[PDB]
């Protein structure tokens, strides 16, 4: 009688931790969701093969409206696992599911896995220097999300880096590219005119972290906005004030213009 | 010809990913460092047994000063792995090691693993709400550092959470407890009187993240300062104003007093 939230990691089925795999293999029932992120280097079949169990995939509605009607009932008399991409609790609302579990009288455990939130380290930007993060959401109808612009502004004023999660609509198989995020940010700049995001802004793009050959690129928006960063998922970062070694890494590893080596203290 | 930066994860030998384990097994040489952090839930012997390889431990000096003497020469004509607790390149100075490898004509790849930066999601605090992070260091001689206090002040001012790493003498295997961190912060408050950290401040303590039985506690400093959070490592978080959902999780899962549902939201 238990429920395990088990993260599957960044890119493929092997990004699960040994702990997560060993526990999943012993569970009676295994559910999963793939709407919170995209694992571009695997399939349901490969994951099932690895854990040696059939996996029931749930939709956002199954989870958000009927988790306690679909999964919890089984966890009352069996060992159940719920798999998610990356870490199950990062930039999702899954933490609240632990409350539902408690109320169902079901004990729950969390098995972590590599998350994009810490994977940002491969960009060379010091992780402690990141400030508030935000998500660039697709405009819908007449609704045009813009709060993420204010987040960048706030962090930038403090000299902090801004991590921008990009939108996803898994049911339509829509994954926002860093290019699309940049276009939206330029449009928000045209509206608010804070001088926060322009053609001259330095940005960093990380695509398919977790793969052996992820795309890591840094440069000015005017130069990267039309660049091909490969298949999704992508994340966009707007760095704040750069330390010398951060700039050095961006130039040497992410191909940034050599002129950024010249930090403006 | 290749150097693999492989993360060991959070707490024990099973926190490495399946990908990390399989790659480490194929490497000709395996190095590791435990100066950035320790893996309190395991031993070098258990990690070696799991990987089935002899592991050469490197000191901070070995890495910071002689990485190119010790690791790169071998990576020039062999497959070499460099194991680090958590997720690779999260430690501030590690990204630069990839530049060293490039300069030496050595290819490098990063194999991610769980990091405390993302694992803190188990506290129920929204990851996007975390601001700049800091480390609470022990005062020594005539040196009494207090910058971490200012980090909390600036984050809290903006409604953001502050992740506070606690000092470690990993080489002497000495950990700073959340209790000691609280005592220190109260002293800094005494000196700065900014109204940033007091007996009435709500804090969250996370101990042994990665374990199947971590300690997650939330409450006011006056009530938690002398509480036993179990064995280290401990991390301390000073949350900013809470979303009701965050508060509900802290009450239901972290045993926080119902009082936070009206005072800290
Ligand atoms: N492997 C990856 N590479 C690049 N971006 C990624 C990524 N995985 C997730 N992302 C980013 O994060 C967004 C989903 S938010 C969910 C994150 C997940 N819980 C985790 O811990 O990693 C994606 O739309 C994308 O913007
Ligand atoms: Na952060």
């Amino acid at each position: 009688m238990v429920l395990y939230f088990i993260g599957l990691g960044l890119y493929d089925e092997r990004d699960i931790t040994v702990k997560g795999l060993e526990i999943a293999k012993k569970c009676d029932y295994v559910f999963a969701e793939f709407y919170t992120s995209l694992m571009a280097g695997t399939t349901l079949g490969r994951i099932q093969k690895l854990i040696g169990k059939e996996i029931r995939v749930l939709s956002r509605e199954d989870v958000e409206l009927n988790f306690e009607n679909i999964v919890l009932p089984l966890a009352k008399e069996n060992d159940v696992a719920f798999l998610t991409p990356g870490d199950p609790l990062v930039a999702t609302t899954h933490a609240e599911l632990r409350i539902r579990a408690k109320r169902a009288g079901v004990e729950s455990y969390v098995i972590h896995a590599p998350s994009i939130y810490s994977a940002v380290g491969i960009t060379g930007l010091h992780i402690y220097k990141f400030g508030k993060s935000a998500t660039v959401a697709y405009p819908e109808g007449n609704w045009f999300p813009t709060s993420y612009y204010d987040v960048i502004k706030e962090n930038a004023e403090r000299g902090l880096h801004t991590l921008l999660f990009l939108d996803i609509k898994a049911e339509k198989r829509m994954y926002m590219t860093a290019n699309e995020a940049m276009e939206l940010l330029l449009k928000v700049e045209d509206m608010k005119k804070g001088g926060v995001f322009t053609d001259d802004t330095l940005v960093v793009v990380l695509a398919r972290a977790g793969s052996l050959n992820p795309t890591i690129r840094a440069g000015y928006v005017k130069d990267l906005i039309r660049e091909d960063f490969g298949d999704p998922p992508h994340i966009l970062i707007v760095p704040g004030k750069l330390h010398i070694v951060e700039a050095e890494y961006l130039v040497e590893i992410a191909g940034a213009p050599r002129e950024i080596l010249r930090v403006n203290v």
